[PDB]
């Protein structure tokens, strides 16, 4: 494998034919309140618009998934709650290894650039349904998430 | 936006401080047959391992995503069925463009690198859950999609 450029949360690289994307893995939290689903918006230059997401970010250097669960979960909604890992994905390992680690968030509480966007899941599919707004794969995985698990 | 590379499935730019990687639009298709769902699974030189997906890929010139989702799950699995748009992700809206239109496939016949892995939905989610496999977004995306409105 050699490297092409190395840069602040990517390097690219080239593997023979393969061209490799190298990434820093990620975390993203679920989290339901009274039916409402806690998702965030915020500028993403990387495609022009505002998709639907859920609270999520790279893993810092010392942090395990679980640790940045819970940071993310602090700094993008001033929130803290218990913590339920659920799985995790490679979001797009055709070209690169960006691996997602997914928690489920309870008891939600309090404790303290990105809109918090508090959304029933149901509403949040019809609009997508409608071109209202996009999803980004933590936002959709929520989503369905929620519609397969959460509705008891 | 200044680019630092140009590519066969990706461009890398520079937009200010933001990485961007420019990639092509993707499709996912999410079929199931006598409660097994049609996973494949093929090398993937970017992670060094072999996810759980569905039968995806690359949009090419001139189709669309419907156009594309039926040539994928023919040259990928030698199947034709009744497809139906269900919804779209960005995978990593934080760095890249790629978005993922996916879709649902029914009453597949058979009109015909990768392996086809059919396999029960709740299989694919415990042996994921006990670290036997991996998930890419759109494995994941179609465990979750069953689970929520397949099982009837
Ligand atoms: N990471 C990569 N870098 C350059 N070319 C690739 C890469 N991954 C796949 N390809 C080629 O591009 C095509 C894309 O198909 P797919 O990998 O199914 O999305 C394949 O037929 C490969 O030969
Ligand atoms: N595409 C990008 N290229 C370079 N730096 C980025 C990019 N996207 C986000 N950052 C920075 O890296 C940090 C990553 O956080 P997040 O975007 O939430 O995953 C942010 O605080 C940004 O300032
Ligand atoms: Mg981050
Ligand atoms: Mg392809």
């Amino acid at each position: 494998r050699t490297y092409l450029y190395r840069g602040r949360i990517l390097n690219l690289a080239l593997e023979g034919r393969y061209e490799i994307v190298e990434h820093k893995p990620a975390v993203a939290v679920i989290a339901l309140r009274e039916g409402r689903m806690l998702f965030v918006r915020q500028m993403r230059p990387a495609v022009g618009l505002a998709p639907l997401e859920i609270p999520a970010g790279l893993i810092e250097p010392g942090e395990d998934p679980l640790e940045a669960a819970r940071r993310e979960l602090a700094e993008e909604t001033g929130l803290s709650g218990d913590l339920t890992y659920l799985f995790s994905y490679f979001v797009s390992p055709g070209f690169t290894d960006e691996k997602t680690h997914v928690f489920l968030a309870e008891n939600l509480k309090e404790v303290e650039a990105i809109e918090v966007v508090w959304m029933r899941p149901e509403e949040a599919l019809e609009r997508h349904q409608r071109g209202e707004v996009e999803f980004s794969a933590t936002g959709l995985v929520g989503v369905l998430y929620y519609h397969a698990f959460l509705r008891g």
